[PDB]
């Protein structure tokens, strides 16, 4: 009677905070960076957001621009992790937009070593996003 | 040896996404997150829902995913609450 | 620059970290000089480890204002002594460095384009 | 330094941008009219190294 996740959670953060953010000034770094740690159907899809007339790169152009930031990430498993995070929008005119709350969830691997100067001095660990999500975090508070 | 309505609407709002949502890659954490935030005769209704030649693991498998989003939850008593 | 900030400090030796601090203080600080009204933008070219926790960066810079202009770019060259000092044992620190990288001693130099 | 590569159906690669650095002394005069007449003045690398050069122009 009586005998009775470093490493990841930062490769979540950046995926995240690049892929989500937005400012024309330093977009394509982040573009490249957020493609070259996804899978390419991973690729498709965030290219596609900077396609057509609601293209990011024409709603938001160089007049309004993404501050994002992560609070908390937590490895939930084989590959998987969940990203909570906030976003901003802020403009030419000098106002900013309520910040909303959003939650991602992020498939992954790792590819090993890139072997290009270009791919090794920006995701040397092979991060590698292969799913992800991000719906609005409900304030149910 | 030995002896040695913000906070439910959240909890709703989660609950409904993962329940209802599917993606072969991310689905064992939102099956067993469901599970829980289910009473097992919920769990067990939940559970079904991946049984038989009809589930969703067979229906969608890795061919097809479910994306899910709520829109607003508004309680309405007792232990009870709306979700569109 | 309040991130490129602290990361800059988490990723340096005490001693470093001050000669970067530094460089915001007095009336000739980046944030007096540079403030709102112009921006530097960098880039390295190529990194080359010679040694023993030592390595050479070759780096461009340049810089960007409020009225649309920009000044040529410049070319330096940065001499980093460096170590490991292990994992932080802080969320804000080990999302941002995990590995400990760690400057110990820094300098960079104009790079003479004797081309 | 500069580089490039050449090939048997008359084609060339893009010119690549290197930097070597030598560590070196000299040995003096060689006892071998093979390597007199090629190295007289001893001279020997000790150290070398070559790396990429990054165009940051």
């Amino acid at each position: 009677v009586g005998f009775s996740e470093v490493v990841d959670t930062y490769w979540l953060n950046q995926y995240v905070l690049n892929r989500e953010a937005y400012d024309y000034n330093t977009i394509q770094m982040n573009y490249d960076t957020t493609a070259l740690l996804s899978a390419p159907a991973v690729q498709q899809d965030y290219y596609k957001l900077f396609d057509g007339s609601n293209a990011r790169d024409r709603v938001l152009g160089n007049k309004a621009r993404i501050t994002v930031r992560v609070r908390s990430i937590q490895p939930n498993g084989r590959g998987q992790a969940t990203v909570r995070f906030t976003t901003q929008q802020h403009n030419s005119n000098g106002t900013v937009e309520a910040p909303q709350h959003q939650i991602a969830t992020i498939g992954y691997t790792y590819i090993g070593a890139p072997m290009r100067s270009s791919d090794r001095l920006l995701n040397p660990l092979g991060f590698q996003v292969t799913s992800y999500r991000a719906d609005p975090e409900i304030l149910n508070n």
